[PDB]
């Protein structure tokens, strides 16, 4: 019997009693694909208008509201928009007098429909709108939503049941040691490798292709609080699920209002008319309180909060050299029969793998090359966490056979057991 320590850095090697070289460090895991993640980005636009527009929409307000921001914010999540009448028509017009601007603006909406809220704002300063010979007219439009920026969207895979893979070369023979499989064959004996514990769960941030690594769940209560994982979750990179901020709170705030001495809260948008340099024109100053009290800068966050490679303990590895040889057990090399795979892959819920193991010894069962355990001949049933999609090639170590599968992807699993969207009901007349 012999013992030596093997360091875990590139170039690390021992020579006695049998040479062992650290060839590399990799990792194995049970992947949980979360889909797409992005920060909650509160974006706002609008316009100060020296008119009472009759169509409160991006197209209807095209003469005042910036085109591209309006269209982008309108299509955003949890949209909020308000149209305020600061100074209405004194006479004439069409549903443009002050009387049409009752709280909630139902009278104006009757003739001028809009998806936006309509409110009176009489008493607010109309100083921004000037150059009217008679009848000063002014209105303010504000539009805000949570926009998903493609440059801030990251694909995230959670790595569970993580196993650091210490790739060794034992006298020229490849041996990959983990906490699950720490044994190696040596010329005339066995090597047992003492390994440090596994690092726990990992977070794989997929940049678009490059992978960046986080260590943990992540912890949304610590320095990684601003992680997109802690924010907007889209399992199929299309539909939103779970926790969502409320619709933004829009306020018309005059330039001299003492409220401006304080900062807006998260999800709050304050709009201030700016006096125009031109007659019958005005600008708009927008103050928005971002979700989580800060705006996430994606390349910068990833650079500081992730590593290029997954983390592993420093080692060293304990090399226990023994003269013992493992007992030769009979192995069945024929493929397994009537294999059925049911459930999901890369989801975190073990899939059901059932079939018939053939004769000749234990079947070292693989599902698309993934080890799912060894089974004695006859009927077998196992719950395995699968990382590969269907079709499933099943083997006992020799020839492979095609299994029957009813396996869904991680996005489909995220929508299984739920009915997505609006819940509609009707109350009939008596
Ligand atoms: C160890 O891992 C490498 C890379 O995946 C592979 O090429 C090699 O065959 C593995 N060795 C054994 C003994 O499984
Ligand atoms: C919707 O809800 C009302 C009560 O609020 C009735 O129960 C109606 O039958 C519901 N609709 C359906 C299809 O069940
Ligand atoms: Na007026």
């Amino acid at each position: 019997e012999a013992f030596t320590y093997l360091c875990t850095a590139p170039g690390c090697a021992t020579q006695t009693p049998v040479p062992v070289r650290l060839a590399g460090v990799r990792f194995e895991s049970k992947i949980v694909d979360g889909g797409c993640f992005a920060p909650w980005d509160l974006e706002a636009t609008g316009a100060c208008i020296c008119e009472i527009p009759t169509d409160v929409s991006c197209e209807g307000l095209g003469a005042w509201v910036p085109t591209a921001p309006c269209a982008r914010i309108w299509n955003g999540t949890q949209r909020a928009c308000t149209f305020w009448a600061v100074n209405a028509y004194s006479s004439g017009g069409y549903a443009q007098l002050a009387s049409y601007f009752n709280p909630g603006g139902s009278y104006y909406k009757q003739y001028h429909p809009t998806a936006c809220e309509v409110e009176p704002a009489f008493g607010h300063s109309d100083a921004a709108c000037w150059g009217f010979p008679t009848d000063t007219v002014m209105s303010v439009f504000a539009l805000a939503s949570y926009v998903q920026h493609p440059h801030k969207t990251v694909r995230v895979k959670f790595h569970t049941e993580t196993r650091t893979v210490w790739q060794l070369s034992v006298a020229g023979v490849s041996c990959n040691v983990t906490t699950e499989h720490p044994f190696c064959n040596t010329p005339h004996g066995q090597l047992e490798v003492q390994v440090p514990p596994d690092p726990g769960d990992l977070v794989e941030y997929i940049m678009n292709q490059q992978s960046r690594w986080g260590l943990g769940s992540p912890n949304c209560h610590g320095p990684d609080w601003a992680s997109p994982v802690c924010q907007r979750h889209s399992p199929d990179c299309s539909r939103l699920v779970g926790a969502t901020p409320e619709r933004p709170r829009l306020r018309l705030v005059d330039a001299d209002d003492p409220l401006l001495r304080t900062a807006p809260g998260p999800g709050e948008v304050w709009v201030t008319p700016v006096i125009g340099s031109q007659a019958r024109k005005c600008g708009l100053h927008i103050r928005a309180g971002p979700y989580g009290h800060a705006t996430v800068e994606m390349p910068e966050w990833i650079h500081a909060h992730t590593t290029s490679d997954p983390w592993h303990p420093p080692g060293p590895l304990g090399l226990k050299f023994k003269t013992v040889r493992p007992v030769a057990l009979p192995r069945a090399l024929a493929p397994p029969r009537n294999v059925r795979v049911t459930g999901c892959y890369q989801c975190g819920t073990p899939a059901l793998v059932e079939g018939l193991a053939p004769g000749g010894g234990n079947c070292h069962l693989t599902v698309n090359g993934e080890d799912v355990g060894a089974f004695p001949p006859g009927k077998f049933v196992t719950a395995a966490l699968l990382n590969t999609p269907p079709p499933y090639q099943v083997s006992c170590g020799g020839e492979s056979d095609r299994a029957s599968a009813r396996v869904i992807d991680p996005a489909a699993q995220s929508f299984t057991g739920v009915v997505y969207g609006t819940h509609t009901t009707a109350v009939s007349e008596t």
